[PDB]
């Protein structure tokens, strides 16, 4: 019993974090096999952060213009290339701690663990979600660039996020490990701003199922809803639309608890209308939307507390 | 910017987790140098658990009653003993991944990271606090016994919790790594319950300072108060008394933000008396009390390990 924001154990990723320095700029890189991945804006000078031409900036660099430090060891850079917004530095030593890994590009609503790092050294681990507006609500200070997000289902590290920058509302933007940004953002100092964000409806429903599994039913009601009437109501509270794909994804949780998906939708509609009247759900006084259906099945018992 | 519930990186601890089996019971152990630590109730049958004589159950046991598995390798047990509620199994191999470490017993209100494990395999990491009633609000399923809690200082892991049991309200109880229970609990199947809990006042103040650092200011006001007057409000709302030592600890945050502890105490007093008026603080509709002052400074300054 209990229910917590639960990250993956971070050791497999800790063994890959290094420090990358170019000029006066230092940030983090990810060392896998004989390649170090980092944000290409490590080659941006202070003079001009507004309109960098990264092709022109990089052709001026020699391999020895990049200093890579793994703990106390300097790694020798022997080649470099740019892929989208990520710089790939070839080094002369393969990382002996390289885990089984893959690169995955995730969809909004998906969650992952973040290992926040400074100067190549890990500071802490937390859970995040890719918001509908393609930002993440991270906790990142100056120098956190190059920190990564990941999942480790079944002993394989799936890297899905590399941190690049902070937006004006204090939320965060970055890329996949192929260097393609999530959302419309660019690695320039522009007036760019996150769009209006929305609540991840399928995740709220998963978390309501988690509450039932852990023994609390107070928020249920005698009603049901059509999918279209649910979406017409939920969107008035700035909730994302619920699709038939989402309904299908919630099937296993519905089967374990005996609560039909559209009956749980009716409960959510009433919670939005009424609030909690001084009660809490899984320790929260707000509706939580950064646990996915997969996350709830991972964390919760397979046996409902009836 | 941003503010998240944040755990320590868990790698140094992952390399110490093993699986311990005695009879039909399997749970987790902590392998440091040539000793594995686990809950002593691993030696109990369900019958034994109703009224166990641990002294007699252990003398019955021998080294060959224990199976220790590190990944796919069996560790050979060459000795066994008990310290309080912790079983110690001497093995023939020192753990080559043993970190610099200490065993530390924490105080109520202090936080720590938990590495939840099953069958000797780490499964997840989360942050939690020792409650004033000496429980923790963990997330644990069957087989999680022997999972540990810890803090890190530079390169040294301070182990502070080993998980033993779940109470009827679904909160959790355990020991320090010397086998001494936190709270008035015993490792036996008998009627036991969490006592009435209170809110950790110094941690709520720390989190209000974190909120100010992150730009959330609507709860600040022109008033100040005194320790004595604030503590009358605290008692009324089942908050822990605020001591002069707590005020000293908050000093830094008070100097940085511009709000004296007693100034911020006046904000908390008003929040307790009037509520939040439909507003949130750092994305919560409740007053959060599982961040210590040290947690707030660490996260807001980027301390690494
Ligand atoms: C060159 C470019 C692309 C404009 C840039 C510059 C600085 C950084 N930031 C580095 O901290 C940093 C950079 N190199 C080492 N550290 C930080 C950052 O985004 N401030 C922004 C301030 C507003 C204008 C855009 C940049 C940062 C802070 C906190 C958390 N995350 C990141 C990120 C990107
Ligand atoms: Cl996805
Ligand atoms: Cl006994
Ligand atoms: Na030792
Ligand atoms: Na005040």
């Amino acid at each position: 019993s209990g229910f917590r924001k639960m990250a993956f154990p971070s050791g497999k990723v800790e063994g890959c974090m290094v420090q990358v320095t170019c000029g006066t700029t230092t940030l983090n890189g990810l060392w896998l096999d004989d390649v170090v991945y980092c944000p290409r804006h490590v080659i941006c000078t202070s003079e001009d952060m507004l309109n960098p031409n990264y092709e022109d900036l990089l052709i001026r660099k020699s391999n020895h213009n990049f200093l890579v430090q793994a703990g106390n060891v300097q790694l020798r850079v022997i080649g470099h290339s740019m892929q989208n917004c990520v710089l790939k530095l070839k080094v002369d030593t393969a990382n002996p701690k390289t885990p089984k890994y893959k690169f995955v590009r995730i969809q909004p609503g998906q969650t992952f663990s973040v290992l926040a790092c400074y100067n190549g050294s890990p500071s802490g681990v937390y859970q995040c979600a890719m918001r509908p507006n393609f930002t993440i609500k991270g906790s990142f200070l100056n120098g956190s660039c190059g920190s990564v997000g990941f999942n480790i289902d079944y002993d394989c590290v799936s890297f899905c996020y590399m941190h690049h920058m902070e937006l004006p509302t204090g939320v965060h933007a970055g890329t996949d490990l192929e260097g393609n940004f999530y959302g419309p953002f660019v690695d320039r100092q522009t007036a760019q701003a996150a769009g209006t964000d929305t609540t991840i409806t399928v995740n709220v429903l998963a978390w309501l199922y988690a509450a039932v599994i852990n023994g609390d039913r107070w928020f249920l009601n005698r009603f049901t809803t059509t999918l279209n009437d649910f979406n017409l109501v939920a969107m008035k509270y700035n909730y994302e639309p619920l699709t038939q794909d989402h309904v299908d994804i919630l099937g296993p949780l519905s089967a374990q608890t005996g609560i039909a998906v559209l009956d749980m939708c009716a409960s959510l509609k009433e919670l939005l209308q009424n609030g909690m009247n001084g009660r809490t759900i899984l320790g929260s006084a707000l509706l939580e939307d950064e646990f996915t259906p997969f996350d709830v099945v991972r964390q919760c018992s397979g046996v409902t507390f009836q």
